[PDB]
């Protein structure tokens, strides 16, 4: 039969079965009875304030408060008179059928109801039904008091009494006596009920957007009547007896900003649901799940030793008897002999832990519960009125879909319904404060934080060691690892508990002996001040915000500032926004400026990708630390450079001290010395090295998840706040402004604050998104980075000796037993050797931090190894994991990370890694990618170009690596296998075919190997590729050394710019756009690749033709082309073209030509190319009103004409990275619409010596389509090449 609810009044007649006056247990014998009415059987509601431990003073309020982490409510004046008992007792009655009314609330009863406490504690015989106890019975009045007065006994499951001193404190009591509890030893006993049904907890959420544009009304309230499950399920838990006490989470109080809270055990967290209970170890749940193993087992002695019962002849023995066996799901023999199956005890123990939940609760009933257990929360509100038909029904709830609110959980949001739930004054709220005030007698400074705002930190006296547990292993023995899931399949399947059988009556004989122990609780002061000095977010916050009394303000950048005078407020934004806002305007400007101010708040409040710069790094926030300074005062200087130099680790302000403990070798003294069983024992061994692998992996994942997390969500908080504090101040500056003047102005121009107000929501909304993401990845990061290789290193030598250990037991026993070992030889040799991976999805399962975390996987840039940078005369890699470099300071190099490698050993770096990271099974998978100049021959050394080989990249640890090889005209990528063999890969650049654009040139090369080919990259494109099939398995180990390693000619210098080498695939599309971005830039080119200079020797060359330069002859100062020759002296080997031919383009000025200063770079420079001749000086001149058709410049002689502009601009017309720059020359500088389009004209020039057929380059309308469309230009006459010469290059 269902469950059902008993509807009666309170004014009704005593009828001594349904509403008793019976004594509650910790009344013991004080003769005060108290009427109680029954729900369900075995379910008494007792409408009364409880006094069982509290003074009678105790319920007014007073300075004190009870516990440290939620804030109470103080109320003397409930449930006072019959209206009020009545209206209890109809609440209660429409809650039951609430939870009544979904399947799963019928189960949840009917379980709470059939459970029957066990008669007697451990402090009896195996033998006796010792009825006579205060955790079974309890007696009820049956005469009328006066003359005669009758105690009959009667059984109970619950006691729900009324609200206690505190009406948001609910807590579900047990009963133990002699400070030995029977509740948690298999047993069970009565329970009590504190409760409240009218006032509510009000939450808040983060990373979903809330219904309406405003902040007033902020978050959700928690739906009555699922709070109540909760103490059900608590109930169910104690009753059932499997409220097993074991190891806390302690809070850490060590610091000046740790938060203080009771200590708390895993039943307020198994039951809370989510990613909480991921926080307590594997080790923690194998212990409580023996510990409750054992107990079961103890109560099946006891219950196949009971045989008799000598308190209440009454009692029966056999229908108990059975009634306990369907509790406590035993299997009874043919003989009558009762036992445990594993399997039923394991199903039973996960449905009564795992399978009923406040999260699982809320999802199946469609209602908004928080997130997590460690989560924000706000001062409460209560309700009008629960029986109000019109406002919660029974069948649905808050969210009604006769109005139109079952969508986007529209009924429980505070903002959108704003008028049937009342608030709750503040002036009855009493919190846990604590005063932060500096180290000054009387600084006139001194700050108020509740306990609620503060970092909980664990500590690490809180987590298990079972590790280091010598452990015993053979045949018989198999490690079972308890999961932390719950199929909601299993009360389908079980289908409301169709085979319990119907309980027995519950009248038996009266108590005697009443003897049992009284909690006594007592209040504790409310101030707590402590001198701090060190600037958080809690001394942020408070200088963000101004007085409520205030009407004028005006915001600053400086934080003391902030702090000496409440006049001002503090704002991290730039100072043209500052500017802005402390502006003054008139009255026909009002309008125009109120929209430049919020639209530069939007966009102040809008960054993400800032300094965009060829560094690797996604995304940044870059105000956290102008906004809340949390870490090593991370506020002066720069927070990117910060960043970028020092990780993730740079937020926190208390790096975790971790707890990795060696774990214990195995003793695997089987001894069997025949029947061949020793493999067993070896297989049963590699799986528990298997399941110690997987406990290590939770130990790290819980303690990550208890502290940095933790940090992390504080930080977000506070950044929320901060922006919130912001938007606010703005809004009301801008009232103030709009007020200031009389009605002329509101007249003249109309403006509405909702829009404002809506755009700056929208604003503060953008912003919080990006916040939210960064702060996510950035704690992954973290994570995956710091924490994880510690323990993979401790495990790895832990395999080290176990595998040593096997070899040794298995060469001293097993090779002379037994024959056949090579088997197992080779299973010790390989399976000991690849490591377990690491994987989230396994110890934790909701959505939020999954799919971060395969977003970070997924993430290419995250994946850096050995990032080589230069910062402040030094090499420090910026992969994180932080690698020793050896270098001076004696040497000088440029600060664009430009490396020159030669044969002197001057040159030294020596680096040292920390390979321990999750190592490559596989491997023969990577990519190195570098920049390189390689010098010229000098017509010298055909030897050195043919037969020589040398290399400066290698990697040789255990005599099988693989190296990088540059020849003269080849490049060479060679790895060792360990058969011996050796796999090369080829490639060389065409030197007689005279087209050469990579020599003495930048060029990027990237090498690039995976299981199925090797293939190599120039630019971009395939050339040469060549089968890498055969397995290697050969692995670098040791370290890489730059250097020549050969003494040769000083002559040949290698310039390297950019070595990264990444563990990751990179097979396509991912290739381009790192050489786009490593080669993107804005200065210009020159024809090798560095940048354009001034006062440096230029000549002329264009991709148009090969053969063109501008030469003045040494006897008479004419300028003109001729066409170039090859070098002059003869050699058959090899030839080239010439290049140091022509006259100079110097860019030499008189008033500054020697020691120029630094200059500022401005785009589009006005630059002057003029050349000396000696004592001759030449001027660029065109005429200005020209009317003939390809024109040459004319070299005139000296103008004092310097004030006219006829400079010469240059810039670029083509995408993609390239060498070449773009001149023109405008004759009008306020011409901003296009004087021309590109021509390229046949010319026949009037020379006097000979008309030349020149291809001339001029500004002509026959070839608008280049430069129109606008394609990468590559072949053109407007390349105008700068060809300096330099030592390096030769003549």
């Amino acid at each position: 039969m269902p469950v059902t609810i008993n509807n009666f009044n309170y004014n009704d007649p005593i009828d001594n079965n349904n509403i008793i006056m019976m004594e509650p247990p910790f009344a013991r014998g004080t003769g005060r009875y108290y009427k109680a009415f029954k729900i369900t059987d075995r379910i008494w509601i007792i409408p009364e304030r409880y006094t069982f431990g509290y003074k009678p003073e105790d319920f007014n309020k007073s300075s004190g408060i009870f516990n440290r982490d939620v804030c109470e409510y103080y109320d003397p004046d409930y449930l006072n008179t019959n209206d009020k008992k009545n209206i209890f007792l109809q609440t209660m009655i429409k809650l039951f059928n609430r939870i009544k009314s979904k399947p799963l609330g019928e189960k949840l009863l009917e379980m709470i109801i059939n459970g029957i406490p066990y008669l007697g504690d451990r402090r009896v015989p195996l033998e006796e039904f010792n009825t006579n106890i205060a955790s079974v019975t309890v007696n009820k009045l049956i005469s009328n008091p006066g003359e005669v007065e009758r105690k009959k006994g009667i059984f109970a499951n619950l006691i729900i009494f009324g609200p206690g001193p505190v009406l948001n404190e609910n807590e579900t009591i047990d009963i133990g006596i002699q400070n030995h509890f029977a509740s948690r030893e298999g047993f069970g006993g009565i329970m009590q009920m504190k409760f409240c049904p009218e006032y509510v907890s009000v939450f808040n959420n983060v990373q979903e957007n809330k219904g309406a544009s405003i902040f007033n009304r902020r978050g959700y309230f928690s739906d009555p009547a699922l709070i109540l499950m909760h103490q059900l399920i608590y109930v169910l838990h104690g009753l059932y007896g499997i409220k097993v006490d074991d190891l806390p989470i302690v809070p850490n109080e060590k610091k000046f900003f740790m938060q203080s809270t009771d200590a708390i055990q895993a039943e307020e967290l198994y039951t809370f649901g989510g990613q909480d209970p991921s926080i307590i170890t594997p080790s923690t749940d194998k212990s409580i799940y023996d510990k409750v193993l054992q107990n079961f087992r103890g109560i099946v002695d006891r219950l196949n030793k009971v045989l008799v019962c000598i308190s209440d002849p009454n009692i029966n023995i056999n229908i108990y008897k059975n009634k306990f066996k369907d509790k406590y799901k035993f299997v009874e023999d043919s003989e009558g002999k009762y036992s445990i199956d594993v399997e039923s005890f394991d199903k039973l123990y996960k449905s009564l832990m795992f399978g009923f939940t406040e999260t699982n609760i809320a999802e199946n009933y469609k209602i908004k519960t928080r997130a997590s257990y460690f989560s924000d929360s706000l001062p409460p509100v209560k309700i009008k009125n629960l029986l109000d038909n019109e406002i919660y029904t029974i069948e649905e709830g808050f969210n009604i879909s006769d109005k139109d609110m079952e969508k986007e959980y529209r009924g429980q949001n505070k903002a959108i319904n704003k008028q049937a739930y009342e608030e709750i004054s503040k002036e009855h709220l009493a919190v846990y404060k604590i005063q932060m005030c500096k180290s000054v007698k009387a600084p006139g400074i001194c700050i108020d934080v509740d306990n609620e705002d503060l970092f909980f930190i664990a500590d690490k006296n809180s987590f298990s060691d079972d590790l280091s547990k010598n452990e015993r292993i053979e045949y018989n023995t198999q490690s079972n690892y308890i999961e932390n899931d719950f199929p909601i399949n299993e009360l389908i399947l079980d289908t409301d508990l169709i085979s319990k059988i119907e309980l027995p009556s519950e009248n038996t004989e009266s108590l005697t002996d009443f003897n049992v122990d009284v909690p006594v609780y007592e209040k504790q002061p409310a101030i707590k001040k402590i001198f701090t000095d060190e600037n958080t977010i809690f001394q942020y916050l408070y200088s963000q915000t101004f007085p409520l009394d205030i009407r004028d303000i005006s915001l600053t950048s400086s934080f003391d500032d902030a702090l000496l005078f409440s006049n001002k407020v503090y704002s991290f934004f730039s100072m043209d926004y500052i500017k802005t806002a402390n502006k003054v305007v008139e009255a026909g400007l009002f309008a125009g400026w109120v929209k430049q101010i919020v639209n530069d708040f939007v966009i102040e409040a809008n960054k993400s990708n800032t300094m965009d710069k060829i560094a690797d790094i996604s995304l940044i926030v870059p105000y956290i630390g102008l906004a809340l300074n949390v870490g090593n005062e991370t506020a002066k200087g720069n927070f990117e450079n910060a960043f970028e130099i020092a990780g993730a680790s740079i937020l926190l302000e208390f790096i975790p001290e971790l707890l990795i403990p060696v774990v214990g070798a195995f003793l695997l003294e089987s001894y069997i010395d025949n029947k061949n069983k020793i493999i067993k024992t070896i297989d049963n061994a590699l799986t528990k090295r298997n399941e110690k692998w997987s406990d290590m992996y939770g130990l790290i994942v819980a303690q990550w998840l208890s502290t940095v997390n933790t940090q992390f969500y504080t930080i977000k908080e506070g950044m929320y706040k901060a922006l919130n504090y912001q938007a606010q101040a703005l809004e009301e500056i801008i009232k103030y402004r709009y007020n200031i003047y009389s009605e002329k102005e509101k007249s003249n121009i109309n403006i509405d604050f909702n829009d404002i107000n809506s755009k700056l929501n929208e604003g503060i909304n953008q912003a919080i998104d990006n916040i939210n993401n960064f702060i996510n990845g950035c704690s992954v990061s973290y994570l995956m980075k710091k924490m994880i290789p510690l323990a993979v290193e401790k495990l790895l030598d832990f395999d080290n000796t176990l595998k040593k250990n096997l070899l040794n037991y298995i060469d001293e026993n097993k090779l002379y037993l037994i024959g056949s070992a090579e088997y197992e030889k080779s299973k010790v040799n390989k399976y000991l050797k690849t490591i377990m991976p690491f994987d989230l999805s396994i110890y934790t399962n909701d959505t939020i931090l999954i799919e971060m975390f395969n977003k970070y996987n997924s993430e290419i840039l995250n994946n850096i190894i050995l990032n080589l940078r230069y910062k402040d005369n030094n090499l420090i890699d910026l992969s994180g994991y932080g690698a020793k470099v050896e270098v001076y300071d004696g040497v000088e190099l440029n600060d664009k990370n430009q490396f020159k490698l030669t044969s002197s050993a001057n040159s030294k770096i020596r680096v040292t890694q920390n390979q321990n990271i999750i190592f490559n099974s596989v491997f023969l998978d990577f990519s190195v990618s570098f920049w390189i100049r390689i010098p010229k021959y000098k017509n010298d050394g055909i030897q050195n170009y043919i037969h020589n080989e040398y290399t400066i990249i290698n990697c040789m640890k255990n005599n099988s690596g693989w190296k990088i090889s540059i020849r003269g005209n080849r490049i060479i990528w060679t790895l060792i296998d360990i058969n011996g063999k050796t796999k090369s890969v080829f490639f060389e650049y065409n030197i007689r075919e005279d087209i050469s654009e990579y020599i003495n040139r930048w060029f990027f090369v990237t090498i690039t190997n995976n299981l199925n080919n090797a293939k190599i990259y120039i630019n971009g494109k395939l050339e040469s590729n060549t089968d890498i099939k055969d397995i290697r398995e050969v692995i670098a180990n040791g370290e890489i050394i730059f250097k020549l390693d050969g003494d040769i000619d000083r002559t040949q210098f290698i310039w390297m710019k950019y070595f990264s080498i990444f563990n990751t695939e990179l097979s396509q599309s991912n290739i381009e756009e790192r050489y786009k971005i490593q080669s993107y830039s804005e200065y210009l080119k020159d024809f090798w690749g560095n940048p354009l200079m001034y006062n440096k020797e230029y000549y002329m060359f264009n991709a148009g033709n090969k053969n063109s330069y501008i030469k003045l002859k040494k006897d008479s100062p004419v300028g003109e082309i001729l066409t170039r020759s090859k070098y002059n002296q003869n050699s058959k080997y090899i030839n080239y073209r010439d290049l140091y031919i022509g006259e100079k383009f110097i860019i030499r000025r008189k008033s500054n030509s020697q020691s120029i200063n630094d200059d500022i770079v401005r785009k589009e420079d006005y630059i002057y190319l003029d050349f000396f001749n000696l004592n001759q000086e030449w001027r660029v001149y065109t005429y200005k009103y020209f009317k003939k058709e390809e024109m040459k410049l004319f070299l005139a002689p000296i103008y004092d004409s310097d004030e006219f502009y006829n400079t010469i601009q240059i810039k670029e017309y083509d995408e993609q990275p390239t060498y070449s720059c773009q001149l023109l020359f405008k004759k009008d500088e306020e011409s901003t619409d296009e004087i021309g389009l590109i021509g390229i004209h046949r010319f026949y020039e009037s020379g006097i010596v000979f008309e030349e057929y020149k291809d001339y380059f001029c500004i002509s309308k026959w070839y608008l389509k280049e430069v129109k469309r606008k394609p990468y230009n590559l072949k053109l006459g407007c390349n105008w090449q700068f060809i300096p010469k330099d030592e390096g290059w030769t003549e």
